[PDB]
């Protein structure tokens, strides 16, 4: 009491934008925020099949969903119950743009998500577009303070057909909704995102995350 | 050939969404495509009194209205009587990053503007927050085609209080609705853009753009 | 005060850089209307030749001196001299390609002086610049204004590639005036073009040519 | 008869240049290449004392002090003992950016390093050339391929006076002298760097690194 239970469900409803196709998703899923891991079944349920790579949409699908050790503020666990919203750009390396937005709240055991992300300017014969992604790469959150917001950078990598990586960074915004929730210092947060499985077009698939906070070496 | 009027009319109806503060904007203007000059007065219908600077949108507020000289190529005007639409990512200095589109038709002597508009991550005390922008600095825009689409450059600036900058670089994606339409070479396109006259918190501001393309030195 | 400046001047230029790792001496000799903004140079590789990237990667860095400018804009340039000027850039490639460049400018008598350095790294191997498949800069114009109390150009250019492609790269200048007391100018717009009127096969000898116009953008211009 | 030795020494000089100021500065250190940790002692033997902070450089003063897992190629120790060449740039937030260069050797138990270091565009106001930085943050560097050649981009970021910071984002190429070496896959460096003592005007730095490679979650 204490708001976060070892075993909590998921609900998110993104809806959005990229190259000028609309499109809606549903999520459904369950986590364990203390061990950082978390799952959800994704369906399309407007703009079927998407005409671009469902990667680019897979971390837009909560960082209370990673395990923070004892010595690390967790500024995430500490924003509920009235909990926290963030922003996100994703700048890929071919002039692709998309920003993002998930306002997160809690109502008992479950975090509802109502998320929004929008994808501009992506090339006809990229990979996004040509579809010809495999995965992220795990990754790296660089965590700090800046202008009185905790802000995550990340350098991301999609792994490509044939083997090429192609790159995207990634700023996120993260911001409690009550006034006074203390912010963590500088820290890092591995991540591991995973497409587990998915239909044909990709209307129906299902995501996993692992990640764990951690200050980098050499106390990791 | 285009059937676009010496004089036209021009009907725009803007959404957006900076910061999380979501907004409703309408225009009402005319213009002159073939000497490159529009004006429009907008009226903020919801989300006002607007917690960032208007400065921002005003770019979003149609190439049509650009003084196209016989040499060049007019994409814009040969893309009607069935259209075009365009999207853009605006990339500002302190890592606010805006997204637009606007999806342009035309009916009779009237065009009419679908435009949307994302903005994320402007730091709290930044001159748009804080509203410290006083217009944007007269432009060049860099046209050219990347992967089989009309694609313009910007290294704008929104001069502020004090007269310091503050830059921010825009793309944009130009496609023609109709198949086939030429594609023209590379060219400039000079702008500037005013805001004429608005009230107190900017729920009524009057707008103003001139633009002329050109070949650049030594020609233009 | 009086710039010194004549309606014909000399140049005199020496660069020396790395590209990707391999070192080279470019030496130039030219002439220029500072007044008109147009300059020509004869450049001669002098060491590292043949260059193994396109030559035209480093074209923007053999003076905005050599500038048109018009009454109503202050011409920080010309009025540097006859003391001079330093300029520091950076040119970012859209394929991780990165050089920076610098230029102290001087002047004695009818001839300005170019200590140029210049410096890439970061460019694929199959790039347009190491694969040497570029054709010519297409012309741009630079936004000029005052960033922490400094005159920069920041400009959005486009090599013009073999099979009509553009390869992108963003500048940035920082101009410095040697003397005290010279006064910054509003935010403004160079137009630029600039060309190899000629060369030879290995690009070991160059001729390059640049106009130069400073305006103040739409509507008067 | 490994090329690679238990514990190794360091010899580098480097040369430089950054808002105008020309300086040289010698290294001598000692390493464990397999327990990625090295120390190194340097002494600014020209352009001291040195108008800018310190901690930009401490980069440029070798991925062969990394702790390599079996199931990780080691593109690095299967270099020598012919060395190979690394070209970086660092990207820093308001505008300054450096290049640098390092060609690496071996003889006996000794590396040599040419190291070449230009930075530009520094603001007079910011806190490089203020001197306001205390030290970079540990950091993780996302090691790819890329066109054939073994690239590491980074988010880094230097803690300032008053906690702060102050972003940076490196890229290096990294290649091997000798034909033949095989290229890793996508993976992992975490990174820590310290400088361990300086005099008042870092005329004399004692630095210290510590690096390990991994796969990121789950595996690390
Ligand atoms: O937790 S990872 O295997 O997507
Ligand atoms: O089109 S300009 O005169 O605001
Ligand atoms: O005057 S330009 O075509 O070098
Ligand atoms: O080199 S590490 O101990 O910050």
């Amino acid at each position: 009491m204490s708001a976060i239970k070892p075993d909590m469900k998921i609900n998110l409803r993104m809806e959005g934008n990229v190259n000028g196709h609309h499109f809606v998703i549903d999520g459904d899923g369950t986590g364990k925020p203390f061990e950082g891991k978390q799952s959800m079944d994704l369906e399309v349920k407007e703009g079927g099949p998407l005409p671009f790579a469902f990667d680019i949409l897979t971390t837009a699908f909560n960082r209370v969903f990673a395990e923070y050790p004892d010595h690390i503020q967790d500024y995430f666990k500490q924003s509920f119950p009235k909990g926290y919203s963030w922003e996100r750009s994703l700048t890929f390396e071919d002039g692709g743009i998309c920003i993002a937005r998930n306002d997160i709240t809690m109502e008992g055991d479950t975090f509802y998500n109502k998320v929004r992300f929008h994808g501009v300017n992506f090339p006809a014969n990229g990979p996004v577009m040509q579809k010809k992604t495999l995965k992220w790469e795990p990754s790296t959150e660089k965590m700090y303070v800046r202008d009185g917001v905790l802000t995550g950078d990340i350098t991301m990598a999609l792994l490509l057909e044939g083997n090429a990586h192609y790159r995207c960074d990634s700023r996120t915004t993260y911001k409690a909704k009550e006034k006074g929730v203390k912010l963590p210092g500088y820290h890092l947060v591995d991540h591991c995102i995973e497409i587990l499985s998915h239909d044909k077009d990709y209307n129906k698939v299902k995501l996993y995350e692992h990640a764990v906070a951690h200050s980098g070496l050499p106390d990791n």
